């Protein structure tokens, strides 16, 4: 079932069949997240999930290409994604078309940009890790220290947080490490998406549209309070279909919602494998 | 050319052709503002509009219904509008469907509920009037205002500005004041649900103009306010701002799509 970072939720036949719906880790979790959304779609459809690798955004997609094009041929392909598995499913169309494969589908479940852009600069990291110190005296009801910024303003994403870890611990506070990986992994994939380098796509893509971002990804970025009509889509996709949900983010992956999700999905499914005739 | 308040862009050839679009006049505008769209549709496709009659949003669409059946009979209907003409198909596409008829097409350009309700308070026609002053870059007696309803607001305002000592021709005044009472109509519409398809084409934003008319405007949400109204709604974004949705270059985008729609309403007959 678990093949490397591919898992099998719903396998395909030994030959022929249904063309296959490849779904996208979001950040913090797997592919079993898909599983709702699996129960609302055609019987038979096969569903394979891609789950985590390092890199930027375009990295991760330079390891899942090889491995759809060794499952999938020249297509079809359906790439669809909840929150960053949007992302990288999108990354994912790029890549394919890129090298000549038939992309039908792209289906993005809430995959949202920032109302505003988030700045890749010195300042930013200041502030951002002023908030969170803010947050942690709170929640810890601690005093903390002077930020030691020219140390962490140097750093990638994962330098950042390996800091603050290190100087967390020999603080004298030891957080199980589970806690820690999950945490640490969380936010760093949540960050690979601020400096994903979003390419023209020359397709149909489908977004399901929420009402909002939830409360934690407002706290873990202020600027998701705000978005767009079109998502921060609209520039890169001249063929784009926005399907409203309604709802929170958080909540667009999971019943009750998922079933407007499917719904709509299972007909764009039923015309592909109708033209496949 | 004009019968009553209905406006032929394209008559239909007396037997057969395609299926006819029925358009929605704007606020302060005819029913030539689609005649962009009509360019960017399939050939020959026929245009009626209907143009301003009086009443609340639901008494408008009580005039054109017995009209639109007149003219198609059963259906299929195909029905457009941008800004408070998008309102106007919506409203007709109920009606229809009350009367059983078959309704295949709810084109929305741009029309876009405001992000909170207007209040029908005395504060609010207070604040409003308010900020029309202020933007005179007179003095007005608040006790008289907030008792009137939209029409006689207007038309007492418009009476203390000529008292004043201003003179605006009054062929602008009048066109002003139905433009006016046109878009501030949409404000108390009774929305109801509907069974089909809608399409809304959605810009950005609204214009700036908009906003000073109703400051509410600044604020939009991803659904236009139609998703608790419509289960099958489609939004097709198109960039730009709500008084260019309807020019173009935006309304190719519109066309673009609004095309392979009505292809497939045609083959389907
Ligand atoms: C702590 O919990 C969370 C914190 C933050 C998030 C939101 C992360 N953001 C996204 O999912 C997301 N960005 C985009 C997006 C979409 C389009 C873009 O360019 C056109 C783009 O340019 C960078 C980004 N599409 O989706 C989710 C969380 O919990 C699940
Ligand atoms: C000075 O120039 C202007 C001033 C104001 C406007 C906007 C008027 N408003 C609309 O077009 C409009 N409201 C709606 C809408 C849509 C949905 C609704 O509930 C579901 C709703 O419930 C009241 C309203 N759909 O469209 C346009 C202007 O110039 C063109």
């Amino acid at each position: 079932q678990i093949d490397g970072f591919v898992r099998t939720l719903r396998a395909r036949p030994e030959a022929g069949g249904k063309v296959p719906v490849f779904v996208f880790h979001p950040a913090g979790g797997s592919t079993v997240v898909y599983e709702p959304l699996l129960g609302r779609l055609p019987a038979d459809t096969p569903m394979y999930g891609f789950e985590r690798v390092e890199g930027s955004i375009e990295e991760r997609a330079q390891q899942y290409v090889p491995k759809l094009i060794e499952m999938q041929g020249d297509g079809p392909y359906v790439l669809v994604g909840w929150s960053l598995g949007g992302v990288l499913a999108y990354a994912c169309a790029i890549g394919l078309r890129r090298l000549g494969k038939d992309v039908r589908f792209v289906g993005l479940i809430d995959a949202v940009r920032a109302g505003e852009e988030i700045p890749q600069t010195k300042e930013e990291i200041r502030k951002r890790w002023d908030r969170y110190a803010a947050f942690a005296e709170k929640t810890f009801n601690v005093t903390i220290p002077a930020i030691p910024y020219e140390q962490l303003e140097e750093l990638d994403d994962e330098g950042q947080v390996r800091f603050v870890l290190d100087a967390v611990s020999q603080s004298g506070v030891q957080i199980p490490a589970g806690i820690i990986e999950h945490q640490r992994t969380s936010y760093l994939d949540n960050r690979a998406i601020d400096t994903a380098q979003i390419q023209p796509y020359d397709g149909h893509v489908t977004l399901y549209m929420a009402d909002r971002y939830h409360d934690d990804a407002i706290m873990f970025e202020p600027r998701y309070a705000v978005r767009q009509p079109d998502g921060g889509w609209g520039e890169y996709v001249s063929d784009l279909e926005v399907v409203p949900i309604g709802g929170e983010h958080i909540q667009a992956i999971d019943e009750p919602i998922i079933a407007k999700v499917g719904e709509h999905m299972s007909r764009a499914l039923g015309q592909i494998e109708a033209d496949r005739t």
